[PDB]
RNA sequence: UCAUGU
């Protein structure tokens, strides 16, 4: 996998804690990026984000598609 | 329980 962007801001569309993934909409391109629970930095759902939350992340591209990495609060 | 849940 390769890093294709860093310090991207986005808004969480939805995140399902049962299945452990969701999608973030990038504020710069308006495209959704997949986010898995393991990509979220520790905040008891130790790795989760909330629907509607603004987050900052890197985008990396394995060939299942573009996915978020190192997901944190803005700044 | 790793690609659009409900």
């Amino acid at each position: 996998k390769k890093v294709i962007a860093t310090k991207v801001l986005g808004t969480v569309k939805w995140f399902n804690v049962r299945n452990g993934y969701g999608f973030i909409n990038r504020n710069d391109t308006k495209e959704d990026v997949f986010v898995h629970q393991t990509a979220i930095k520790k905040n008891k759902y130790l790795r989760s984000v909330g629907d509607g939350e603004t987050v900052e992340f890197d985008v990396v591209e394995g060939e299942k598609g573009a996915e978020a990495a190192n997901v944190t609060g803005p700044g």
